[PDB]
């Protein structure tokens, strides 16, 4: 009937064959699917009408129970779920209401930790010999394209984005920053740390955006698209233009959804893609 998993706000007895799972982040619902689970209930894609179009057909018929950052607790306990997956990052105010609905688990954060992430989210499903076989294969791909790569991962990384308010610096603990790194990329300066993201970078810090390949994203937040506009401001900048890699030609603007934001296992493989196809 039940096991019993350790996670970010506890202790708790899960079934042992969850049959109706609800799933509070973009990443575990991709982790879900990739584990042969499809959710009765799921936040809805950051930037999707629902769903991101790399799962929207897996998703058919997935009741939306609000958006990661704001979930609808009255809709999940409608859905009468057997066990409820969140994130204590983005949940922990909600986590008592959802123990009331159903057995509930957190992961502890998202940063870089998508890898770990899935395997939790395997433990909590009672499917660890199905995520090892993901992950594996995961893994492989990873393989194959380091060797495809060869020397081309020498090359300095820049990853720079643009949102409503705040351009950043990707660094090391982010999605793109632990799969850039296990490729072998190099990154340029403080993108090598261990941290999250250099915040709200100015014009005259355009500089720091340097690298031999620069890669920039945008998140618009909805139709005032007000990261575009950042963008447009920044990459028209005599500053920015004066980069070395713009100079080179390889500054290039990628996904958001497949970079970053998605930043389930589904989406790290599609990067991966996304990465051969750019280099390769």
């Amino acid at each position: 009937e039940v096991v019993t998993v350790e996670h970010a706000m506890g202790k708790t007895e899960v079934p042992a064959n969850p049959k109706r799972v609800v799933i509070l982040t973009n990443e575990g619902t991709e982790a879900l699917l990739e584990l042969g689970v499809k959710p009765v209930g799921a936040v809805k894609s950051w930037t999707g009408d629902p769903w991101y179009p790399h799962i929207k057909d897996k998703m058919k018929d997935v009741k939306v129970v609000g958006d990661e950052g704001q979930v609808n607790v009255e809709t999940i306990a409608s859905l009468k779920p057997d066990l409820i997956i969140g994130n204590k990052m983005r949940h922990e105010k909600v986590y008592e209401q959802l123990k009331a609905i159903a057995p509930t688990v957190f992961s502890e954060t998202l940063r870089g930790e998508w890898k770990d992430n899935f395997k939790f989210y395997a433990k909590a499903l009672n499917k660890e010999k199905e995520g090892q076989k993901v992950v594996a294969d995961y893994e492989s791909r990873m393989k194959d394209l380091k060797g495809k790569l060869g020397d081309k991962v020498n090359q300095e990384i820049s990853m720079v984005r643009f949102m409503p308010g705040d351009v950043r610096i990707y660094h090391g603990d982010t999605f793109s920053g632990v799969i850039l790194k296990e490729l072998g990329f190099k990154r340029p300066g403080d993108q090598n740390k261990d941290d999250f993201a250099e915040r709200n970078v100015s014009k005259e810090r355009i500089s720091a955006m340097d690298g031999d390949v620069l890669f920039y994203f945008t998140f618009d937040k909805g139709n005032e698209k007000k990261g575009s506009e950042l963008e447009k401001e920044y990459i028209n900048d005599p500053l920015f233009k004066n980069l070395n890699a713009v100079k080179n030609g390889k500054a290039y603007k990628v996904d958001d959804v497949i970079w970053n934001t998605a930043g389930g296992v589904i989406a790290a493989n599609l990067l991966l893609d996304d990465i051969e196809k750019r280099f390769v």
